[PDB]
């Protein structure tokens, strides 16, 4: 689709069989989702946001559907105020900025 | 232009007579610039994201040149390491997310 920005660019994602709402975030390098259980092992990562740094759990090669498009990649899990889809997955679904 | 997201979508901006680099950020409601002086009145504001909240100065009716595209709107000024152009000015230059 073509998504204008008068409202937050919120989309439905499917991860772990569950539907969630997430924000398409070109200002995010990484994808960050609120606390949920994911399979496999995870690795530590510190990420920096507007208010400071937080610890997250890094799960690699996670299957996730994003507004109907299939991605398989790294998902960070932690106390983010909102689920965000960052450039690591926006590139997988072929998204670009246009003006 | 069409901007891919393989890397950070950074552009040149002109604001308060200064040239600066800024991130085109669809996840940002508002435009947030690193500490600088701007003309006019301002009022304090708290904005939040990963890591918590920061205090900023809200300047209304500021003109910015974004990648050669003129826009006017509210600009928040405060302690961020990276300038971000948020949806309130992205709309004004007709930016969209496409995939
Ligand atoms: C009301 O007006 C607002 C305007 C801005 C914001 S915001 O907190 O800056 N954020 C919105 C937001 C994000 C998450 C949850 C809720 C809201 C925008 C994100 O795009 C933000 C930008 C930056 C802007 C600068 C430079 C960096 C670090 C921070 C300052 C936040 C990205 N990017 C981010 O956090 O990315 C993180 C995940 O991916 C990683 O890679 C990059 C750092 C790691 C909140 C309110
Ligand atoms: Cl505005
Ligand atoms: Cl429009």
């Amino acid at each position: 689709p073509q998504i204008t920005l008068w409202k937050r660019p919120l989309v439905t994602i499917k991860i772990g069989g569950q539907l969630k709402e997430a924000l398409l975030d070109t200002g995010a390098d990484d994808t960050v989702i609120e606390e949920m259980s994911l399979p496999g092992r995870w690795k530590p990562k510190m990420i920096g946001g507007i208010g400071g740094f937080i610890k997250v759990r890094q799960y690699d090669q996670i299957i996730i559907e994003i507004a109907g498009h299939k991605a398989i990649g790294t998902v960070l899990v932690g106390p983010t105020p909102v689920n965000i889809i960052g450039r690591n997955l926006l590139t997988q679904i072929g998204a670009t900025l246009n003006f």
